């Protein structure tokens, strides 16, 4: 009984810390920024949000009063946050594919990637979240008890098609983002490698006597250089070109310094710097950008997608255990008093979204990063 009273206050809760960060997020974004495919996304994932919030006053006024004003009331709301849930997981699994699909073939990526595609999608995904959304509308009726054969095959359906599906397709598609993103990361480790081995080299040789030592640092160079060459559009075949020059002028200073010539060996040695920082800087420097911009992102994605599972499980698996287990049993005397506070929570992931974007990223000049 007292869990009736935390109910009550966690959806109080919600409500007040809910309507002003919604509505700040969604007037900030609205009129600052300009239409993207991005961030229309995150808007009607607000939107959503906002107009699930909207519709809890109601709730915590029939809480409070164990509804003697009309049947309309019992058969609207309840409706709305079904809708807020559908809307959320198909607007959550559109990011997630297209946030995978993206690192795909070009052809995707070229193809129809402009604002009317993506307000096609949104329309499309609000409509089937009414189309399904409509038979708990159908399917209540006032005994004031508002509650409910078809209630064997109503649960299951929305856990099959709200929960299972999505969740799957979420998993599988970030799955595949991180298996990517690890391969990445060693060939950018080997080639920071090549390029530390040959620096070291590049330095050491200078301040080398005798021909012995010279030779032995320009062979590793040597090595180093074919090596990082091999490892990999007109960018590559300048970063190639690049690379064979410097091959080249190896070969150079390898030959005079085979004929027992030092300080030629040591002007040809200097002379490649010039040609290094020509060619091969601005590919590194753009190898380490490219990179850190997709985590900025993936994390937030990710972060958001696991945080809206985790508090929607409980609502499903109650919803289970109600179908399942036999009531005129004290379990569901007690099964009755908790499935409040699980649908208290479920709800109130509402309030939990708008402040992950604050903490993962003026107003703007946070949400826009976000947003990106
Ligand atoms: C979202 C919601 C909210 C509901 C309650 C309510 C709101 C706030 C709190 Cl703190 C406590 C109760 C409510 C009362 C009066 C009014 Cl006017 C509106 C809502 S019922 C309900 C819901 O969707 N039910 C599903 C399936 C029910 C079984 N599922 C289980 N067991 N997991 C459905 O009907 O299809």
């Amino acid at each position: 009984e007292p869990p009736v009273i935390l109910s009550m206050v966690i959806l109080s809760l919600t409500f007040l810390l809910g309507l002003p960060g919604n509505g700040l997020v969604l007037w900030v974004a609205g009129l600052k920024m300009q239409r993207t495919v991005n961030t229309i996304w995150f808007l009607h994932l607000t939107l959503a949000d906002l107009l699930c919030c909207l519709s809890l006053p109601f709730s915590l006024a029939h809480l409070a009063l164990q509804w003697p004003y009309g049947r309309f009331l019992c058969k609207l709301i309840p409706s709305i946050i079904v809708l807020n849930m559908f809307a959320s997981v198909f607007l959550l699994t559109a990011i997630s594919l297209d946030r995978c699909l993206v690192v795909f073939k070009p052809i995707w990526c070229q193809n129809h990637r402009n604002v009317g595609m993506a307000c096609s999608i949104c329309g499309c995904i609000w409509v089937v979240a009414f189309v399904m959304c409509i038979p708990v509308f159908v399917y209540r009726e006032i005994f004031n008890r508002c509650g409910y054969t078809p209630l064997v095959a109503i649960t299951i359906t929305r856990l099959v098609v709200g929960f299972l599906l999505p969740s799957v397709i979420m998993i599988a598609c970030y799955s595949f983002i991180v298996f990517r993103m690890q391969r990445a990361r060693r060939q950018l480790a080997d080639l920071e490698d090549n390029w530390e081995t040959l620096n070291d080299n590049l330095k050491v040789i200078e301040k080398a006597d005798n021909a012995a030592q010279v030779k032995d640092a320009l062979t590793k160079m040597r090595a180093a250089a074919l090596d990082a060459q091999k490892a990999t559009s007109p960018e590559m075949k300048d970063f190639r070109h690049g690379f064979d020059i410097l091959v080249g002028q190896i070969d150079d200073a390898l030959k005079l310094a085979n004929e027992g010539k030092v300080k030629e060996a040591q002007a040809a040695a200097e002379q490649l710097k010039t040609t290094r920082n020509a060619y091969i800087q601005k590919y590194l420097e753009r190898a380490r950008s490219t990179l850190k911009s997709q985590s900025k992102t993936f994390r937030v994605a990710v972060v958001v997608v696991a945080v809206f599972l985790v508090c929607w499980t409980p609502y499903h698996i109650f919803g289970v255990l109600s179908l399942l287990t036999d009531p005129e049993t004290p379990l569901g005397k007690t099964l009755m008093s908790w499935d409040h506070v699980c649908i208290a929570l479920a709800s109130a992931n509402s309030c939990f979204n708008p402040f992950l974007y604050a903490l993962l990223g003026s107003i703007q000049g946070i949400l826009e990063a976000a947003f990106s």
